[PDB]
């Protein structure tokens, strides 16, 4: 027949291989195009795309580290192991890179022993079934039945602000800097620049967020808050309502000048602001792919507006920038092509885990989004705020630069606990909430539970671990609406 | 006047205080007793029972310390973190004795804001409304209209075996040791010694479990060995099949000799061999309280024989001694006898973890319990063991004195995820199990999902948090029944960034 491949797949990230490998487990011929364009300073990296590299792996390598960093400032001499410690960059990034080599190099082997072709190049679209590369300088076209888009974004850097392009640093650079970054600044109080600001925190390195507005944008405020009630305790400096205007050269150092008039000094400036999807080279305007106002590809079914060329991942209008949601998505279409599936991703439960130094895990509607859908009557909030028992016992002290009174020692209570439930339901849980340590490993199963319809009776009858943190939410009591103290000073844990 | 109380409570540990308070919720009169019988060694402690004393709270400030030592020994250096660290045992005691004061002093506030008439003595059933406790060397007799007993147990030792009653520790004893404990040996492979020996052996100490058959008894096989196998792999030696029969004291060390006819000195003797209830002191025999052959009283429902006389937690038989048991069963009995309820525990539903140096968090059945109720061919076990993405990167070590040659190198994987399923109902959940980190932290969610119904597709369709462990659970494809390898050798932790 007509096409020289059943499946062309531009992009070896989590949507691209996931993609491909499924599809040539059904006996499909597969090519895939994977190549790293230098970011704005320079770094390029190996196969995996944005998770492996500069996303994900690397961050939960650095927030490891970050743990360590506060386990061993706060806890380990209260635990019986008195330590000395210094921090030293250059091994943490010697120690990524070795990590995120491995992974480089077992996921070119899966895609061989997995049957698909593997191209070190970039491609771009020359017509509904034709793609073109680069070969020692000698463009190639090859055929394919279906094209599979999930080339990814890069990071956003503001054109209107001199100096921005030219002296900062994205999250492409962070993770590989030949030299600790020093005093810093992140602009982006986002999930990234605030993860980013956590760890150099947590890491001992002078650490400023300027936050434009608000934390974490579309996330449960109440939740957002308290993160960034602990960041500011434990160290870090938020300038709200600001941003950078101007960013210069002062000999060694980034004079930063503020939307407020104000000016200050970094060693390093990283953009957190967002990221853009990586599609102009794809000639996609003239193959007739439509796009939105962003950028982003039109395929609310992973098709575009070209019935041979599909989309997943971060590229893609109307669905969460996650890993786990680039991967599934590439699976299921890779299914619904070769081997008669109609099943889609239920974007309803999509949960997420924000790595802060509190880690933040959430599935369904914010308090915010649910009074907006169901009604300020027909929503009950439960909630508890508690120390974990370990750090409880620990007695986990502010920096004495941040001390207010004789009374205001302590770090805030590490953990909270929200169930948002529809009355009107029997009281249905619509939305989970967790701050605190290993956030993401307590979300996973109760996203399951919540995905199944669990009631705030199913949580009250739940029998508990204890002793752990998520036991909490087999006990949660006290209402927002009854304005009772949702505190438990108490150090149970979990309860 | 009919009665004194509506409510007299024996025993101030986790079930007896829940009930407690929860029956002063409702108006009602309460009265509650707890006395700390000393341990073997002498050992006593404040008001809470096991859990706060010298149970759950005190083994996860251990473990808690023991995490600690690992990460700094295996992960610090690997991740920018050049340490130098010297433990120091009685540093530790006092964190855990600060905290458990804290907590005595925390739960004697709590019933006295709570309407509960707390009282610091020994307790005994006169007849099914009647109690009696000394105070200023007087006998006084109180009536209620219902009682319900919650004396938990006490760590047993064998009689049998000579110098072990003298000479030997509990888990009364090893929190609040004023004395490092040295060389140690543990005796039982129950949750509670490998906790134990786990921990001694993270924090630096000889340690050796001496093991009657198998561990964990009563657990999945698969996950219990697994747990073995890396205890093995970092240092903890176990005796299998073999078990003291003399205990001496040969200095300031204790030689004890074992049934296989060797010899061995150890600084401490540790005894978690289990538990009897402490129910002697009750006088339940004269009342008619019956109770099974281990001791145990009979009450499925929380009812004894005696229908005024209900109780709770570990010295009830047939149910699972573990503090969230005690507690629940505490409030819902409670709320059926004074707010109208008639809601039981479902026990088909009762999570536990072990909190062992890497923990197991399960639910439901084992693998053997499934192939026993549903049989062989409507069991599927899906299957994956892995490294967690930070422990892989860390490139954890064997210490030396246990490496065989220049490929040896590796701890075990960390990590191993389990479901079972029932294939005649759609691949129904009916086990859930894994080891590794956080491994409580994990199980709690996946339980209720479990209880809720959940199967094997609603698991494979559930969207994956990435970088975790749990998210292994959306991605389990390898059966046993396949024969193919369960095992991950790459490091994208639970999940796959592609
Ligand atoms: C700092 C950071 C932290 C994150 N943390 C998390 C997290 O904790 N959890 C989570 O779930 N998600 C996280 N994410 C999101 C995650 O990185 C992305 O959602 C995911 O990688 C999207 O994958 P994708 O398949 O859309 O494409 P990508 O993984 O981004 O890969 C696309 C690939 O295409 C390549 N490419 C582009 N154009 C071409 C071309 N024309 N030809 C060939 N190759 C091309 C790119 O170089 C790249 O390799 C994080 C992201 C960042 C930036
Ligand atoms: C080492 C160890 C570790 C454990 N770890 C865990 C764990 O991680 N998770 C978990 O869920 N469970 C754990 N447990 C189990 C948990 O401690 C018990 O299941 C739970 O505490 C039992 O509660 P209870 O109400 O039956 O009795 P207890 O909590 O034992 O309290 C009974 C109280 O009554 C007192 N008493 C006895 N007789 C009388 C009398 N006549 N009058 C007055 N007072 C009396 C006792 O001294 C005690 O104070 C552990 C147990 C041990 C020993």
């Amino acid at each position: 027949l007509t096409f020289m491949y059943d499946l062309v797949v531009i992009g070896g990230g989590s949507g691209g291989m996931a993609a491909a490998k499924e599809a040539a487990k059904y006996g499909k011929k597969v090519a895939l195009f994977d190549f790293v364009k230098p970011s704005t300073q320079g770094t390029k990296w190996g196969l995996g795309g944005t998770c492996v590299n500069v996303g994900c792996v690397p961050k939960k390598l650095m927030h490891y580290s970050a743990l360590i960093a506060s386990s061993i400032h706060h806890d380990a001499q209260m635990f019986g192991h008195k330590t000395s410690s210094s921090f030293e960059w250059g091994k943490l990034v010697e120690t990524l890179r070795n990590h995120i080599r491995m992974l480089n190099f077992s996921y070119r082997t899966g895609l061989r022993v997995g049957n698909v072709e593997y191209i070190n190049a970039l491609a771009k679209l020359i017509d509904p079934h034709s793609v073109e590369y680069e070969d020692n300088g000698q463009k190639k076209t090859i055929t394919s039945r279906y094209i599979l888009l999930a080339t990814g974004g890069r990071p956003s850097i503001p054109e209107t602000v001199p100096g921005a392009i030219q002296y900062s640093i994205t999250s492409d650079d962070i993770f590989f800097l030949s030299k600790s970054p020093g005093k810093t600044l992140v602009i982006g109080a986002s999930y990234i620049g605030l993860e980013t600001a956590g760890f150099l925190n947590e890491l001992g390195f002078d650490t400023t967020v300027a936050m434009r507005s608000i934390p974490l944008r579309g996330f449960d405020r109440q939740c957002s808050e308290k993160i960034v009630e602990y960041m500011k305790a434990t160290g870090t400096k938020f300038l709200v309502g600001v941003v950078p205007i101007n960013i210069e050269k002062v000999n060694e150092n980034i004079k930063v000048s503020f939307s407020d008039g104000s000016v200050e000094e970094f060693e390093t400036v990283l953009y957190a602001t967002g990221r853009n999807p990586d599609v102009k080279g794809l000639n996609l305007n003239a193959i007739g792919v439509e796009v939105s106002d962003s950028g982003k590809i039109i395929a609310p079914k992973d098709a575009t507006s070209v019935p041979s060329i599909f989309a997943v991942g971060d590229i893609v209008e109307g669905r969460p920038e996650l890993t786990p949601v680039a991967v599934k998505a590439g699976i299921l279409l890779a299914r619904r092509l070769f081997a008669g599936s109609n099943e889609f991703i239920d974007y309803d439960f999509v949960p997420t885990t924000v790595f802060t130094p509190i880690e933040y895990g959430h599935v369904g509607l914010s308090s915010e989004a649910a009074i907006a859908k169901y009604g300020e009557d027909d929503i009950e909030e439960y909630l508890s705020e508690f120390s974990t028992l370990e750090i409880a016992a620990a007695h986990r002290e502010k920096p004495e630069h941040l001390r207010e009174n004789e009374m205001d020692f302590a770090l805030p209570l590490n953990c909270l606990a929200k169930l948002v439930v529809v009355k009107s339901q029997g009281e249905k849980v619509v939305g989970f909430h967790f701050v605190g340590p290993n956030a993401g490993e307590i979300t996973q199963g109760f996203s399951l539970a919540v995905k199944l319809g669990a009631t705030k009776k199913d949580f009250d009858d739940m029998i508990g671990i204890h002793p752990t943190d998520a036991e909490v939410f087999g006990i949660l009591e006290v209402t927002k609406r009854s304005g009772e103290s949702f505190v438990s000073s108490g150090g149970c844990g979990g309860g």
